[PDB]
């Protein structure tokens, strides 16, 4: 086996490779681990939190930049979210199953497996774009008008998605400009 | 010979690097683990003020409470300087104005609230159910449910409370609402 030396040789360069990029492959993870609790961080005090005289924690003001959906719903029972993110890029909105995750699952006879999903672009640097792309067959309604193809969702808007969840949208960088 | 040790030498050098790669891999996964705690702490921060998280990628929105009372902002502004949510707990709860020297628990803006508008308190013994009573100052507009609150008067859950004749909160008390 005139070849050996070289058949040796070869194998160990490409190892050598090779632990170099499973050295990276942890130095990425570690990596965006730190930046998910530098956001975690962020939430801790985002919005923020009110104090009572004492110490206590006192309340929760609503993000300032990011767009949101306020529950509508009047009683707290809500195994739902208070107050939902609409964060930048998709937001899907449907049930628990799972066959396709959803990033708010709601309740209801009338939410349909996927129901509707926001979309939400800074493609230029500035305000945030949201759109509401409703789903085939899922009822959802702004402002009391049944919406079947996506729409800019404005600052105030009325959603109400199945028979069973009413929501504010709120877009409060969108406000700040057009009021200001 | 020699060349049948320098056979021996290398073989050894490639064993002692398979358990380098291997304790590579451990330290690796350890310093992971440690790392990745410490954001599941604040994740475990953050559900204990009230915030929704899925597993993987976390932030999904804000509960409202099922143990605590609190007043929720019916204000529709996405620009208000008022809570969305406030927390209504043991002994006293303030509310009025920033400017006034006496510091304000919950501060209200406007022209109509008076430096000390009205005072939150809750009482619970080791009868654990909390008692909330409303105690107006002198002066200053409160009307819980359309009736004016000219004295101390219990407050239930879904007590609608008007301030200044402009700021609407509703009132819940998701623990004396299971009570019934």
């Amino acid at each position: 086996g005139s070849e050996f030396s070289e058949e040796a040789i070869e194998r160990l360069k490409e190892t050598e490779k090779i632990i170099a990029e499973l050295n990276e492959t942890w130095e990425e993870k570690l990596r965006r681990t730190e930046a998910i609790r530098m956001e975690r961080e962020a939430l801790l005090a985002e919005m923020g939190v009110a104090m009572r005289e004492d110490g206590g924690t006192l309340g929760v003001f609503s993000p300032k930049k990011t767009p949101h959906l306020v529950n509508l719903n009047e009683d707290p029972l809500m195994s739902e979210c208070l107050l939902y993110y609409i964060k930048d890029g998709i937001t899907r909105v449907g049930r628990e199953d799972g066959e396709r995750r959803q990033d708010i699952v709601l309740s209801g006879h009338f939410i349909k497996e996927e129901h509707c999903v926001f979309r939400s672009d800074s493609r230029g640097g500035s305000e945030a774009v949201v759109t509401l792309e409703p789903c085939e067959g899922a009822d959802t309604y702004v402002n009391g008008k049944k919406v079947t193809e996506p729409s800019i969702l404005r600052s105030g808007n009325r959603i109400i998605m199945g028979k069973s969840h009413v929501f504010r949208f709120n877009h409060p960088e969108q406000a700040r400009q057009e009021r200001e």
